[PDB]
């Protein structure tokens, strides 16, 4: 009729390679088919160029297609059912044993010929005469064996194979590996003949059928290397989706199968190094799409699956650094990284949306959807959000943009926050917050510092919250002064060490976490200027250090500190005594202080507000 190509993801994902099988083989033979295996492993010690594509496996109206009509004959095809079926036996050339070995494997043969007739696939026996070595046209009983074989099988003499020694079989491997590129191919090129044949005719014109059959004859090309015909057979199913009606129960499945095609093709794409073209295909495609469905759309589809549009396309940039195009990374280095992290972002959104749904009183199995939703209600971690979000901030660091890679982590804490995780969101943000000041513009510096008051407080880390308080303080004047005045009580708590105020948020147990801090932790602008250093050891400076305070809110006067330096020898506006110096100290000495330090209502404005001299 018109059933899916494929409902299965992770098909494919490295580069498609055919399979030759290997039978069911015995620990007794497995050492010295270790070295077998291992010229078999072989393939995969040598270099890509030497390596041959092909790996192995084990075992012990009109006509339906066969070999297309269902997507588990697509899989089985894929790697259980080898091309071409290769068992490979020892031969010791005896008298009479040798006659037994005849026997053995012609039983052996006789089974995988019988295996063949199942499925319809070219067969070829590999030996070790294990012998020393002999000219070749010396070995009449290996024709005689060859004629045993004949008897029991047919198999032609061709087919048969040598890897006496080592040292040899390694050699003997490679050139095995060449006749399988040559009959893999040939059995790729007659199921290819088969597919086109199938296509030719219509089960009374399913057209669905027949896109299968150029989904499954792209993968026939991409098997033999014919990138460009297969992908745009691909593409061509692509345009025979598209005009197959839409928004039935099936259109989102039309959206997966199409999802599964741009996958390839762009992967096709990058192969063969046409950029712009996968950009092209991938917009055109989920526009497309975006258009399609208006809702149901329960929106882990057609947004889930966005995200993992962008997530295979993310995969495919990556790819393409494998490959090494600098193109689109220059120009962005993960274009939909972050994309698809704010495509999981709605997703968890929709998320909260289907719980509000669900709030409501919640027969065409409807429950199951809502049984959907409750498989979409676990996928509600977002931790994976947060992974994602990590790719995106190392993809985009890979160039060193650094910009974009932080406000991205300042996404992250955002998520940490909405997933109520505190800590981690602490983290980062204790980290941009200095880079934000950096950044000089106090706007979304202050944006991001309620956030890390919401942060802190709920951590209790009251030092780091208490450093951005005071620095948010320091020109705060964007903000309610009224709130300025609540963080100034905040503050004086806090150098008590007090509980604060914001319990309008604060709940006990967070509460009693910080309530254990402070036990641990040890320690609005001015100027500092100097009337007079390098002296000649009889001056006397004075407290030429004009206390400003720049929040409109006064701080309460309450005392001073000074602090003595050692270079050479160890020796609105408020101004209070101090006589800062008065000690007559040894000459040409400029003791310009680290930190103020004085004690206007509390120890200080420690995060980093302290200038050098006159």
């Amino acid at each position: 009729m018109t059933m899916d190509a494929t409902a299965l993801p992770s098909e494919l994902l490295v580069t498609p390679q055919p399979l030759v099988g290997f039978c069911g083989l015995d620990t007794a033979r497995v050492s010295v088919h270790k070295a077998v295996w291992e010229a078999f492993s072989g393939s995969l010690q040598r270099k890509a160029a030497d390596r041959a594509a092909v790996q192995y496996k084990l075992l012990p109206e009109w006509y339906h297609p066969k070999g297309i009509l269902k997507r588990n004959w697509m899989l089985k095809h894929l790697h259980v059912l080898p091309s071409v079926v290769v068992l490979f036996q020892d031969m010791e050339w005896n008298d009479l044993q040798w006659t037994e070995k005849q026997v053995q494997c012609a039983a052996i043969v006789q089974a995988l010929k019988n295996t063949l007739q199942e499925r319809n696939t070219r067969l070829c026996l590999v030996l070790l005469q294990r012998a020393a070595p002999l000219p070749p046209g010396e070995d009449l009983l290996a024709a005689e064996r060859a004629a045993s074989l004949t008897n029991a099988c047919g198999i032609t003499s061709k087919m048969l194979f040598i890897l006496p020694h080592t040292e040899h079989l390694t050699g003997y491997a490679l050139r095995l590996e060449s006749a399988f590129l040559d009959m893999a191919q040939s059995y790729y090129a007659l199921m290819s003949k088969r597919i086109r044949n199938h296509r030719d005719q219509l089960t009374a014109a399913h057209t669905s059928l027949k896109i299968r059959h150029q989904f499954k004859l792209g993968f026939v090309a991409e098997m033999r290397q014919d990138f460009s015909t297969g992908q745009k057979h691909y593409f061509q199913a692509y345009a025979n989706l598209d005009e197959i009606r839409i928004n039935d129960g099936n259109c989102l499945e039309i959206k997966t199968l199409a999802g599964f095609l741009n996958y390839k093709i762009c992967r096709l794409m990058f192969k063969l190094k046409t950029p712009r073209d996968a950009i092209n295909q991938f917009i055109i495609h989920v526009e497309k799409h975006k258009s399609r469905v208006g809702f149901k759309d329960l929106a882990f589809e057609h947004h889930a699956w966005l995200s993992t549009q962008h997530s295979v396309f993310a995969e495919l940039f990556c790819e393409a650094i494998k490959n090494g195009l600098p193109a689109l990374q220059t120009q962005h280095p993960g274009i939909y990284y972050h994309k698809a992290a704010e495509f999981v972002m709605k997703r968890r959104d929709a998320a909260m949306e289907a719980y509000a749904a669900m709030q409501a009183s919640s027969v065409a199995e409807q429950q199951a959807n809502m049984q959907l939703c409750d498989q979409e209600r676990s996928y509600n971690h977002s931790a994976a959000i947060i992974a994602l979000l990590s790719q995106a901030m190392a993809q985009f660091k890979i160039y060193k943009c650094l910009r974009f890679r932080k406000k991205l982590a300042i996404d992250m804490a955002e998520e940490y926050l909405k997933s109520g995780d505190h800590a981690k969101a602490l983290t980062l943000y204790s980290l941009m917050l200095p880079d934000y000041r950096q950044e000089k513009w106090t706007t979304i510096f202050t944006d991001v510092l309620l956030k890390t008051l919401r942060c802190a407080l709920l951590s209790g880390s009251v030092a780091d919250y208490i450093a951005c308080s005071v620095e948010a303080l320091s020109l705060r004047h964007q903000s309610d002064q009224s709130e300025r005045i609540l963080i100034l009580e905040n503050l004086w708590q806090v150098f008590q060490g007090v509980p604060p105020m914001p319990k309008t948020q604060l709940t006990p147990e967070a509460q009693a976490l910080w309530t254990s801090a402070l036990a641990n932790v040890k320690s609005v602008e001015m100027c500092a200027t100097f009337e007079r250093v390098q002296l000649s050891n009889d001056d006397l400076l004075q407290l030429q250090l004009i206390v400003r305070v720049l929040t409109d809110i006064p701080l309460r006067i309450r005392s001073f500190h000074v602090i003595l330096a050692d270079a050479g020898n160890p020796q609105s506006y408020y101004q209070l005594f101090c006589s800062t110096e008065a000690q007559q100290f040894h000459e040409n000495t400029q003791l310009r202080i680290v930190r103020l330090e004085a004690h206007m209502g509390t120890d200080q404005v420690a995060a980093l507000l302290t200038c050098s001299s006159n």
